[PDB]
């Protein structure tokens, strides 16, 4: 994902994602 944190992406890219894993 699009963060600056180098590591795994739930979508794609060389850095982490910043998606929204909510709960209710």
């Amino acid at each position: 994902g699009p963060t600056p944190m180098v590591g795994l992406d739930s979508v794609s890219g060389q850095y982490w994602d910043q998606h929204a894993p909510l709960a209710d």
